[PDB]
């Protein structure tokens, strides 16, 4: 399929979300003169949206993180497809379908490791919404897969792959799929594997 990357935000902790719970991530484009704010309301390191080309235009299907020569996203988002940035092809290099992970241009570079009790920020890239840092306390949960980290934030469908950041600005994982845990909690998994 026709899959495009659109850079949305820096991978950094947002102080305002600590104070407030939430904070928009506003980026300024310098233009050929005027400053303006990026407004996704309207339709290389960083967070990106993954858009499919429709007849009606581009629709966001997920999100991911560029770091250390490598794009990182969810298997179920791209399902192994080649991605496009500005006419360049980026081809998948590594996947773990059971972890729901896929990297492009290299092996897994993400190195954050969430510690139980500590707060994190989801740098959420909801379709048609500006980025928002959302500060949250994830939990340890039990699943038929085993033990997962997970957060009790339910974003809109195509936010999956948004990075989850500790206070050092490390990516502790990606905003994964909805699961009902042992216990009956409906939660989103922190999708992560080890740096290779």
């Amino acid at each position: 399929a026709d899959l495009e990357l659109e850079r949305a935000a820096d991978v950094k902790w947002e102080d305002q979300a600590e104070i407030s719970g939430s904070s928009p991530i506003l980026s300024i484009t310098i233009s050929e003169d005027g400053s303006m704010s990026i407004k996704n309301e309207e339709e290389e390191d960083g967070a990106y949206r993954i858009k499919q080309k429709g007849i009606l235009g581009y629709s966001q299907i997920g999100a991911g993180v560029y770091k250390e020569g490598t794009f990182h996203t969810m298997w179920h988002v791209t399902r192994g497809a080649v991605l496009m940035h500005k006419g360049k092809r980026i081809e998948p290099s590594w996947a773990d379908v059971k972890k729901d992970l896929i990297s492009y241009g290299g092996g897994w570079k993400l190195e954050g490791e969430w510690k139980e009790g500590e707060e994190v920020q989801v740098l959420a890239l909801e379709p048609g919404k500006n980025p928002r840092a959302v500060q949250t306390k994830p939990g340890l949960f039990q699943t038929n897969a085993g033990t997962i980290g997970a957060v009790s934030l339910d974003f809109s469908p195509g936010t999956s792959g948004s990075p989850i950041i500790d206070k050092k600005g490390k990516v502790v994982g990606l905003y994964g799929n909805g699961v009902v845990t042992r216990s009956g909690a409906y939660v989103s998994a922190i999708a992560q594997t080890e740096k290779s």
